[PDB]
């Protein structure tokens, strides 16, 4: 009975004895990864509430793909601080494919690391996977539609469009059906409903109009010409890591996997939400660091 | 002396226009969605000098929670309280009408920012050619043809008409400029996160002062290049310990060819269109838009009129038409 456990919300995986696995939303060993005023004061907290209730046996997954041991990571926080893909794509590498490009995208990012030979091989910090179509900052929830374009086709014309902060790509999401209402968990824009008409209500403003100058049918529209500058966005980064690579085969996660499909078809696509369920596909990293766990424990 | 008085939603704009034609602009904070004593106080300094004022009011402020008739009624009864009735308001449509008037048809005396600055032009300056405004916020692309201003009617109109775009001096976050930039050679994605702003590649590339970088910072840091800097790497999610300041600097030059393209790709449609080539520029954009613009016969309003009055035209425009109007006779 080992744990996986994500402190971003935070998110566990009870897996072991035969393969029992579960995940919820909030033992022998634990493995503990953290997503989530000086950087130094809550990894303390967390570490030492860590502490509280599984002990010594907890081993940190750190910025890199490896496993440090307690007091390892109090000693020099400065690892205890990992990303969201790390975790994952070195749990894919030795659990899915050797050879393939790892695509997650959460509220904010969408993660394109390149797997080869078994190993990750995207490049360290956030601005060098800029420079190498690893990470694009588009996400299923939080991203400002004008990021995705400062302009869309509106009644068929070129439309220049507002730069305020109005609609998110959440709003995208509920109105086309990629995410559910409940899934729209982050602040609204305008501090309103989640609902669709809300949603269009939202992206009416930022064609500096409202639902009175233009039908629902025309704010949808938007919602849906801005999916494909969003569905291409996605597309042009994986395709140039597959062209560099060589890699043909995509394995998706996330609360974005069905916007994940909808632009990768042009791949050969794994869907994690579809071999392991849709609670993997949304506590991916706790998941994988608890299979990691397990795999480097059983070294022995 | 004359008074041109522009009412924005949280400042207000008065320009002292001289008989010999000197002026002056004096600017004052006053929420609209207060009360309006010190608007009142304010404009009864010139109540036993001045008699001839034209006001306008170009509050935007989207939602603020109040009907148009008492945002207009009161900021008319505050420059009521001053000149009685010797007051003449500058509508929606252009024209001047009575104290009166405004209180009757209130619906209709709210005007846009450009409105005003518009007409002026035509009857002022050039009867054919593009008003190019960037203030802060936005950049308003108005064709005047044969003395009269052609603009579209309502926002979105002109948003699909190269006639508004939304880029700023100021407060434009770096991203809706484009989500890719190239950096070291490579096409680079960007943050979406709101780190910095146009405000921040104007102060590095000395288009505007620092003192003119009024808007909030946005890390609430110094409005300094330094600090700037140190906001622009935040969009390549760095900073510069990674990356140098060339480097940043390098980041603002490129976003910068980005910026000038936005505006002159809008001024070109708008311009082929009406056939003209005269552009006439205005707002505290005026540095970017001469450069975006360079390949146009451009007329700077900071260069005819003083840099006061490229930073508040409209309430200099309506003094100037109200002049207009009252030496048709004189």
């Amino acid at each position: 009975m080992i744990l996986g456990i994500d402190i971003g919300n935070t998110k566990i995986t009870e897996l072991h004895e035969n393969g029992e696995f579960k995940v919820h939303h909030l033992v022998s060993h634990v493995a503990l990864v953290t997503t989530a005023e000086t950087k130094k004061e809550g990894v303390d907290n967390i570490l030492n509430a860590a502490e509280s209730a599984f002990g010594s046996n907890i081993s940190v997954f750190d910025s890199n793909g490896n496993f440090i041991s307690l007091e390892s990571a109090k000693t020099n926080n400065m690892k205890v601080s990992a990303s969201n893909w790390c975790g994952t794509a070195k749990w894919v590498s030795k659990n899915i494919e050797e050879n393939c490009i790892l695509v997650d995208m959460g509220s904010t990012t969408t993660d394109i690391i390149p797997i080869v030979e078994g190993k990750v091989v995207a490049e360290k910090t956030d601005l060098e996977r800029l420079m190498n179509h690893e990470l694009l900052y588009v996400g299923t929830l939080r991203t400002p539609i004008s990021h995705l374009g400062n302009t869309i086709s509106f009644k068929g014309v070129d439309t220049n469009v507002s730069s305020e902060y109005f609609a998110i790509t959440a709003d995208i999401s509920v109105v086309l059906e990629k995410v559910t209402t409940e899934e729209y968990t982050c602040d609204t824009p305008d501090g309103k409903g989640t609902d669709k008409r809300s949603s269009l209500v939202r992206i009416s403003k930022v064609l500096c109009s409202d639902l009175d100058q233009i039908s629902e049918i025309d704010a949808e529209n938007i919602a849906k010409n801005y999916y494909e500058l969003w569905k291409e966005l996605i597309l042009e980064n994986v395709e140039n890591v597959a062209e560099k690579y060589g890699s043909k085969k995509v394995v998706i996660t996330g609360l974005g996997e069905n916007i994940l499909k909808d632009a990768l078809a042009d791949f050969e696509v794994i869907s994690v939400a579809e071999r392991y369920g849709k609670d993997v596909s949304l506590a991916t990293p706790s998941f994988a660091v608890a299979e990691l766990l397990k795999n480097e424990l059983l070294e022995h």
